[PDB]
């Protein structure tokens, strides 16, 4: 439900295949708040429970509203969290393919993160998901370092975060059917690209 620490807790003889590594958005509850339930039942549902982990980005990120106007857009402190799980990923099981997503800050930290990530670790993140970008027009609708291809941006028309405002709008709410669909829909597919099925 909102708290999904699979990686943490999955132990290294039986890695999954695939490993999802989600943050969530302002204020949202657990580590995986209002969206990462859907994409992670729907994951389940494709690959089985032992074929996937469900890793939410807790610890040290507080997922607190004022971060969000930090240079960019969260703390140092949040995207060393989120580092420091890929970089547990990457040791724990070093053939499981790597998805990820964020949602409005979680988004930010997400592509700071990507950013930031040594390449031979971005490079097994086979597809990202974001909604509500807070960064969206800044960085044109991409994630620095990272392939467009890879790459799905769910932006409503009137979230105004995706177009270069702070300003919480009511679309801004409005991702649960891209949750529960197009975005793990695309997830599933990029997995599928690189592994076969
Ligand atoms: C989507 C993502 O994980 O960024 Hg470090």
């Amino acid at each position: 439900r909102t708290t999904r620490d699979d990686l943490i807790n999955g132990n290294s003889a039986s890695c999954a295949d695939v490993i999802f590594i989600y943050a969530r958005g302002s204020t949202e509850t657990g580590n995986l708040g209002t969206l990462g339930p859907s994409i992670a039942s729907n994951l389940e549902s494709a690959f089985g429970k032992d074929g996937v982990w469900i890793q939410g980005v807790g610890g040290a990120y507080r997922a607190t509203l004022g971060d969000n106007a930090l240079p960019r857009g969260t703390s140092s402190a949040a995207i060393r969290e989120m580092l420091g799980l890929f970089q547990q990923a990457n040791t724990k099981c070093p053939d499981a393919t790597l998805i990820a997503g964020g949602y409005s800050q979680g988004a930010a930290l997400a592509a700071a993160c990507i950013e930031d990530l040594d390449s031979a670790i971005r490079d097994k993140i086979a597809g990202t998901v974001l909604f509500g970008y807070t960064k969206n027009l800044q960085n044109r609708g991409r994630i620095p370092n990272y392939p467009a291809d890879r790459t799905k941006v769910f932006c409503n028309t009137g979230d105004l975060v995706c177009t270069g405002s702070l300003i919480v709008a009511a679309p801004h709410l409005a991702y649960g059917p891209d949750a529960r669909g197009p975005a793990p829909e695309f997830l599933i597919e990029k997995v599928r690209a690189v592994r076969g099925s």
